């Protein structure tokens, strides 16, 4: 059995495996870090089935849940949030955050979306790039997730620069270990206060109404509140980060596609579509272990087993859409919903968010800055190590 996680076949493109994998052993063992086995499924249908099984747990205490490093490992040893939770406490938890995530509370948060997204555009326009190249990430693809989702939550304006730097650091490739837990504790110390004021003197808020809905009330104590908001800034942001700067190449590596884009920006929501299948930037998220025997395709996974289920593979499925590997915004879409949010109950809380922001980058990014240029040969980007999700740590422009 292979190792798995795999790595990216290049730059921009998945792993290889996935490829042979779904036309010859769909259903497979690989063997994670530690020597453990999981069961990994690559076809739509599977991934779909997978996602929704009621047979199949999150629970990360159950033995045979596939960790996939050492830290995954060390993180599972924590009180879970509702991401790792399944019925009846998933949503319990999960119903405390979804409204502000809501279609139609998106809907309306559409021009303050639009806002964020100008004012950042404009910035860059006065800044200019007389003098070279600009980061496109550091100066537009970082901030605009990053200012959206601390404004919900409930951080104040002044406040937004310094953490969205501090919550890059987490993540960032060239973090040491010692600064990217360093980082992740200062937001965490950030938020506890957050909360200790929320309390006191409640604002129009995410935090805010855990602390008066949730708190108050005695149903979670204020260390979960500070988990909740934490979970809800570090789950999507740097995937958010990675899909506007990917969005960028790609309309690059596909000048007609630019050129229709720019030509009609209402194109935006079809051309993010497109994106979220083709890249899928979090892969490796839709894990179980069976709490029962369950069978799959030509496979019996057994209780206290493992399983992955790669969305990223699903996404680029032959039998689900045609001509997978390749990028067209004007595709047409089957029945099957592409998985680049997962599926089930567990299916990103923020979806409708998510797309909205794509969407508005899309549909603005061109009008502002009809000349835009990825500034090196897109040969040379600099994309995320080839065994993470796929991403882009800088990408200077011109405009
Ligand atoms: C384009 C950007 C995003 C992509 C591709 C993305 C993708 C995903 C995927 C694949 C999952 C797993 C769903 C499942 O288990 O089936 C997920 C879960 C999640 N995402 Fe996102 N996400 C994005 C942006 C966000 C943002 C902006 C936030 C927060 C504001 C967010 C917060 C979450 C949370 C909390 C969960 C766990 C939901 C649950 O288990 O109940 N995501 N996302």
């Amino acid at each position: 059995a292979p190792s798995f996680p795999f790595s990216r076949a290049s730059g921009p493109e998945p792993p290889a495996e996935f490829a042979k994998l779904r036309a010859t052993n769909p259903v497979s063992q690989v063997k994670l870090f530690d020597g453990s086995l999981a069961w990994l499924v690559t076809k739509h249908k599977d991934v779909c089935f997978v996602a929704t099984s009621e047979k199949l747990s999150k629970v990360r205490t159950r033995q045979g849940f596939p960790e996939l490093s050492a830290s995954g490992k060390q993180a599972a040893k924590a009180k879970p949030t509702f991401v790792d939770m399944d019925p009846p406490e998933h949503m319990h938890q999960r119903s405390m955050v979804e409204p502000t995530f809501t279609p139609e509370a998106v809907k309306n948060l559409q021009p303050y979306i639009q806002r964020t997204v100008d004012d950042l555009l404009e910035q860059m326009k006065q800044k200019g790039c007389a003098n070279g190249p600009v980061d496109l990430v550091k100066e537009f693809a970082l901030p605009v997730p990053s200012y959206i989702i601390y404004t919900l939550l409930g951080v104040p304006f002044n406040d937004l620069e310094y953490l969205t730097q501090q919550n890059a650091i987490r993540t960032n490739g060239s973090s040491t270990a010692r600064e990217a837990s360093a980082a992740n504790q200062e937001l965490l110390d950030y938020l506890a206060i957050l909360v200790e004021q929320r309390l006191v003197e409640p604002k129009d808020d995410i935090i805010s109404k855990l602390c008066t809905e949730q708190v108050k009330p005695g149903n979670i104590d204020k260390s979960d509140a500070v988990q909740i908001a934490f979970l809800l800034l570090v789950a999507g942001n740097a995937v958010m980060v990675n899909m506007i700067a990917l969005g960028v190449a790609t309309l690059a590596q596909h000048p007609d596609q630019l050129a229709q884009l720019k030509a009609n920006p209402s194109l935006a929501p079809q051309f993010v579509e497109e994106l979220c299948r083709y890249h899928t930037a979090s892969a490796l998220a839709i894990k179980r272990t069976a709490k029962e025997d369950v069978m799959i395709g030509d496979k019996l996974v057994r209780a206290n087993e493992g399983i992955i289920a790669s969305n990223q593979s699903a996404n680029r499925d032959e039998e689900v859409f045609e001509n997978p590997d390749e990028f067209n915004m004007n595709r047409k879409w089957p029945p099957q919903d592409p998985l680049g949010f997962g599926f089930g109950d567990h299916r990103c809380i923020a979806e409708h968010l998510a797309k909205a922001e794509l969407t508005t980058v899309f549909s603005t990014l061109y009008q502002k800055f009809p000349d835009l240029k990825v500034a090196v040969p897109l040969g040379k980007i600099n994309y995320t190590p080839l065994n993470r999700d796929v991403g882009i740590v800088d990408l200077p422009v011109i405009f």
